[PDB]
């Protein structure tokens, strides 16, 4: 059986030539030749077996993963497992190779005003499938969109991924939250669970902030710092915007804070084009239920030269406490297409 760093690495005899490429979220990731189809492509090692989290988020990504189809989103070539439960310890995914990310690109490459452009317009289209399909992302940031030597963009990593539930979205003031902080919208930090659309159109305009200048926009070093990011940018909450925080906690931090006047997104990004700007503010807007939803944004001026609604489906198959046991049995079935036969 192949090592890479002393590990094993077993794909054979399909996959292999292997280079290390890094050491994941969790589990080691290479390329590797692909004897069948003769194209180098991307493996990630998971061994999630003993820690029902662990199972969770590998079985909810593989699940999901396996459902869609769409050229924005990544999928999944083939899956590489053992032939039974007992003896399936790790299982290896197989994607197509994508060369970099938008998290490498942003820390290397100014980007022209159309890689920007086109670049949205790819994760809004993928957005517009996901959110069809009544699934959140939850963790949208530059690192969780890839990129191969065209730039063709695919979302990736829906491990904090969950359905849609908006009546179950309040929560009160400073609830914990798990997805990365510099993406999180105000409302997580306020009185929202992030069980709405709205936490993802957040993080798409993060991005494009991001993308404008290189740098994060809200870079938040703890939980409510975070929020404060937010507020010096858009300044105080309208009255009308505090009326809709019925939390007499979350309402009154905002409450305290000194009346602080809008950062104008023109003088953030002097170089920006005026319609980028536009939609920039609809999707970094306070207020969650005032947000631009993701077709709206795909219909806003700035992508007009892509948007072409007929060319931007949507999924076919919308969704609607384990023990790690269970889930084992679960991923084993889910990983059972891919099996030698059929």
């Amino acid at each position: 059986p192949e090592m890479v760093r002393g590990q094993v690495f077993d794909v054979g005899p399909r996959y292999t030539n292997l280079s290390y490429i890094g050491e994941g979220a969790y589990g080691m990731v290479c390329s590797a030749y692909d004897n069948v189809n003769k194209v180098r492509v991307a493996i990630k090692k998971i061994s999630p077996f003993e820690h029902q989290t662990y199972c969770q988020r590998t079985l909810r990504e593989i699940k999901i993963l396996l459902r869609f189809r769409h050229e924005n989103i990544i999928g999944i070539n083939d899956i590489i497992r053992a032939p039974t439960i007992e003896q399936m310890k790790d299982v290896y995914i197989v994607q197509d190779l994508m060369e970099t990310d938008l998290y490498k690109l942003l820390k290397t490459q100014h980007l022209s005003n159309d890689h920007i452009c086109y670049f949205l317009y790819q994760i809004l289209r993928g957005l517009k499938y996901i959110h069809s399909a009544n699934v959140l992302h939850r963790d949208l940031k530059p690192s969780n969109l890839l990129l191969n030597t065209t730039c063709d963009l695919k979302i990736c990593d829906f491990g904090l991924a969950r359905v849609a539930d908006p009546d179950h979205d309040h929560t009160g003031f400073l609830t914990e939250y798990v997805a990365t902080r510099w993406y999180r919208a105000p409302e997580i930090m306020l009185n929202s669970k992030g069980y709405t659309k709205s936490i993802d159109i957040w993080s798409v305009g993060c991005i494009l902030a991001e993308m404008l200048s290189n740098r994060p926009i809200f870079p938040g070093k703890h939980y409510l710092d975070q929020l404060n990011h937010i507020l010096g940018i858009l300044g105080s909450p309208s009255q009308e915007d505090l009326n809709c925080i019925i939390n007499l906690k979350a309402r009154n931090y905002l409450l305290s804070l000194p009346h602080k006047n809008k950062v104008p997104w023109n003088r953030l990004f002097p170089n920006a084009d005026s319609k980028a700007l536009d939609l920039l503010d609809k999707m970094l807007t306070f207020n969650p239920h005032k947000r631009i939803e993701v077709e709206q944004a795909l219909a806003h001026p700035y992508l007009e030269q892509y948007y072409d609604p007929s060319d931007e489906p949507i999924a076919e198959a919308p969704f609607k406490d384990l023990p790690k046991e269970k889930l084992k049995e679960l991923i084993f079935e889910e990983t059972a297409r891919f099996q030698p036969g059929y």
